[PDB]
Parts: C-alpha cells; sequence; structure tokens
DNA sequence: CCCTGTTAGCACAGGCTGCCCTAATTTTAGTGG
DNA sequence: CACTAAAATTAGGGCAGCCTGTGCTAACAGGGC
C-alpha cells in the first residue's frame, strides 16, 4: 500500500485543496503538499493528463479536467463525511481526524456516503466548518 | 490504487482466513482466493518471506512468524469492527459490508479501533458470527 | 559519471556482443549482463526506439535500425582499438583491459582511432583474436 | 552521457586550473569556462560541498577540502598523462588533444596510469610544459 | 547594461521496488501397480 | 517404482510510482560602469 492509499486520488484532492485556498494549482505546491520530488509529480501527472483527469496549460496551470473535477469532489466529499463521522460519531481525538480521513477518503463507496448523510442528519459541512461539495451529485 | 487495497495484509489476513477455516495454508489457496496466478503469488510470498512476515516451512506450508501474525490478527480485528460498524451504526446492506469492510480494515487506526469497541457496546463477534480476534492486544 | 559512462552505447555494444554469440537478443539478456532491472532497461530501451536506434519486435526481439547498428559497430571498433593500444603499446596486464577498453570505447574519438590504425601498423583484430569491425566505414 | 562525461571531476579540475593561473575561483568562474548557468553551478557545487568535496568560503571562494584536492589531482595527473600519449605515441593535431584528454581524464585507471609513466619514459610535465601534479600519490 | 548569486519551477536521463500477467515447464505428494 | 494431479518455478514481460543527478530560463537583488 501506498502512503498516499491512492496516489492519483490525492493529486487531484490537492489540487481542488489548491483551488478552495485560492492558490494557483502548480506541479510544485503538489511536491510540497506530498513531499515528493519534482520529477516525481511531473511523471505522475503525466499519466493522470493521459487518463484524462487533468491537463497542464500553456503557462503550466493544473486544470481539472470534468472526470478529474467530479473525482477530486467525490474525494474531497468522502473525506469530509469521514471528518464528521470520526468526530461525532467515534470521537477520534481532533488533530488526528484529518490524518485519519485522508486515508478514509480513498476507501469508502458511495452506498456508504449516503448511509452517512442519512445517519449523520444531513450535514452540509466537516466537524471544521469547511462545506462538503457534491451532495447533490451524491444524490441528496 | 491496488483492488487490494494493501497486498501484503490481504496475504496475511487470508492466511488467518485459511487456518480459522481448517485449511492448510498454500500459496495455491491464496492464488484461488484473491484470484491472482501462481508466479504473483510465489513471488509476493518471497517478498514477505524477505520481510520477515512469514516463512515457507519445509512441507509448504505457509507459517505466519510472530511480526506477521500480529498484523495478521490486527487486520481481521478491524475488518469485523468495520463490519460491526457498517450494520449496526452506518446500516449498509448485509450483502455488501464485507465488500467495504475488507478494504476499510486497511486504513483504520487501532486508535479508532479502541474507539469502536465502546461504540459498539464491546462486541465479541462479526454481524455474521465469526468471533473478533486480538481484542486483548488492543488494550480493552 | 555513469558507471557504464554511456547507457546508450552500452545497450547498442551488448546488443552486438549477444548478437555475435548468437544469442537472440531480448531485454532480458541485457538486464542480466549489465546488472540493471528489468523496468530500467524497457524504459531505456523505449527512450532508444523513440530516437531511432531500434525498435522492439512483436515477438520482442531488439531490431537495430541502420543507424543504431552504425553506432553499434563504431563503439565496438573504438572498443578493440583500445585494447590493441593497451596491450600492445602501454602492456596493461591482459586481465584488465577489456575493463579498460569498456570505459574508453565511449570517449575515443574517430580521429584518435584513424591515428591507433596506423600507429598499431593497420590492425585487423583484437589481441583475443577478435575481428575489429568498422574499419573500412573508419575512412580505411 | 553528460558532455563533461563527470560533472564532479570537471568541477573539481577547474577549480584546480583557477588555483595554478591564480584566479580566484568563483562559481562564475566555472560557469564562464564550462559554459553552464550560475542556477546549474550554484546547485552542483552544494552538492559537492555536501559530499565533503569543498568548502565556499564566507567570502563566497571555492575552496578544496583535502578529500575535494586528491580527486582534483588525480583528474589533472589523468588529464596530462593522456596529452603526453596523445602527443608523444599517437600523434594526435595539437589543436585536438586538449578536447580529448579533457574526456579521457574521467576514465583511466590507475592501472594504466602507472603503465604510462613507465612507456613514456617518466614524464614530469604535459607537452604543453604543465607540471603532472600527484605522481608520487600515483605510486611511482 | 554589466557583475555574482539566489529562489522558483521546470526539463530529461537513468536508476530503483512493488505487484500484476501468460506460456511452458518442473517438482512434489499422493495413488496404483 | 510409475502415472497423475496439484503445486510451484522459470522465462520474459507489463505498468505505477518512487528517487537523484544535471541541465535550463525568469525574476530578482545589490552594487558598478
Ligand atoms: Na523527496
Ligand atoms: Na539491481
Ligand atoms: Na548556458
Ligand atoms: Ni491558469
Ligand atoms: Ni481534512
Ligand atoms: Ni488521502
Ligand atoms: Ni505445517
Ligand atoms: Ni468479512
Ligand atoms: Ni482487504
Ligand atoms: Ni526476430
Ligand atoms: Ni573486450
Ligand atoms: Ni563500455
Ligand atoms: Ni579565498
Ligand atoms: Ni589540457
Ligand atoms: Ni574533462
Amino acid at each position: 500500500m501506498n502512503e498516499l492509499v491512492d496516489t492519483t486520488e490525492m493529486y487531484l484532492r490537492t489540487i481542488y485543496d489548491l483551488e478552495e485556498e485560492g492558490v494557483t494549482p502548480l506541479r510544485a505546491r503538489i511536491a510540497e503538499r506530498l513531499d515528493q520530488s519534482g520529477p516525481t509529480v511531473s511523471q505522475t501527472v503525466s499519466r493522470m493528463e493521459r487518463d484524462g483527469l487533468l491537463r497542464v496549460a500553456g503557462d503550466r496551470h493544473l486544470e481539472l479536467t470534468e472526470k478529474g473535477r467530479a473525482l477530486a469532489i467525490a474525494v474531497m466529499r468522502k473525506h469530509r463525511l469521514a471528518e464528521r463521522l470520526l468526530v461525532d460519531v467515534i470521537g477520534l481525538p481532533w488533530e488526528e481526524v484529518h490524518a485519519e480521513a485522508c486515508r478514509w477518503e480513498h476507501v469508502m463507496s458511495e452506498d456508504v456516503e449516503r448511509r452517512l448523510v442519512k445517519v449523520l442528519n444531513n450535514p452540509t459541512t466537516s466537524p471544521f466548518g469547511n462545506p462538503i461539495p457534491g451532495l447533490v451529485e451524491l444524490g441528496v
């Protein structure tokens, strides 16, 4: 198992965080946040272009395709739903929830996601306050 | 990401499965169970033997080492606690919870397992009846 | 510096050697001979195919392009002239010449090569009996 | 292969050159002579500093460590024993021997160096008049 | 415009291990003669 | 021991995903001519 559990999904989520924070998505940002060498993130981002999940712009900005944005959103959704489960229900300490959720985001089915929306009483936010994306696309 | 999520863990737990059922743990069993080829299974098993996780015994059986066994128990434990959590709290359909728990077992920290035991009122079994191993060494 | 000094050239000359011994040139033979990993050679071989030096047949034979074989021949010429110089003139023990010539083949210019045909009295074989190829196309 | 063949050795030997010439060894000086960019030589210098090959003094003068000096001496010695060999034995036109010995210095074993000392009747200088350093260390 | 160097963000070459495959054998455990 | 069925190996790959080394341009900074 990868330390990232799913590399591709971690690249998508990271680009998405960047968009949330209002910083320009560059390969250099992904290498910083995931502690990887430039040649590593360059090659991996190429594989993701090949598979149509992102594209490198002329100015080197990373952009999510439609397939890549739909997936990124899905992962962010599971992440924050996992965060809620972990805090509201399990009571895992705060400073551990993101780290745990960062693994959970790559394995939770949408089947489970929909159950969690019901069980956690229709949560629109993570336990930190960040809005949960893609609830419509989940189907809620 | 790996279909198995964690190949090493799925190999250890699969060996746990065969021991629990009373069938001789052979590489040929892992090939059937995990649907992989013989060459693949021997190759991975070699890595795991190299890494101190198991031995290929003189008569070909796969004996888990002490490190291998602790991990195998830790993974089976997370699996059945995940199964309990999914049925009792999340309400995932029976048909599906094993498939789900087969992924969660690979990402759940012991920190969450300990908090699950309480959340689930000191469970001793999976919803399918099988006993939950390693509750002692989990520290409860 | 590379341990091979020149990876591409060593690959070419290795292919040359294999052909010369009458063994089918496969990536596996190169992996053995240069002690490199399988993915390393397949990747290097890919660059060489990108660059017009060879192609991988459908049955996985490595086929030198006309340009590829010209470079291959050119390197062995340098190798074997270097062996003549090192034995006939410099007097390096017989056991250590191939090792030295193996690094030399990669830095020798054609100008030097041509001066060595003169100085060594139109040589036509290695000290070990093997013919020096590429003399005609050298400028002889 | 690298155009310099061995970047580290060419950096060491270049520093050594400047010291013979009595010019202050600065990174700008290296950039100049090997025709590379400021950034490149700045990065390459720090790897070497890292590996204990040189010190960058408070005033920015590059300074060889005893380990860096020993390697620079050995490359200069190879460079000049090669020059000798190229003029006296091989007969390569004058205008071309420095370019040829600029590559050979990086591949010649000490085993060959000691044979060249014997065969060229104990040379002390290059055909350009510059003294060959490290003949003592070589083991003569 | 030099000069000397830095910081940021790339490029390509050439290395690695993990974990997956087919085809074609070979070894081994158990069975029957 | 001799055939067989199950088990494992041998041979030669595949792709994903890590790495360091060694090169680049742009922008900038501080001082100089
Ligand atoms: Na790194
Ligand atoms: Na290797
Ligand atoms: Na340049
Ligand atoms: Ni943009
Ligand atoms: Ni988070
Ligand atoms: Ni994650
Ligand atoms: Ni046994
Ligand atoms: Ni189960
Ligand atoms: Ni699993
Ligand atoms: Ni063929
Ligand atoms: Ni040879
Ligand atoms: Ni060579
Ligand atoms: Ni100084
Ligand atoms: Ni010179
Ligand atoms: Ni040089």
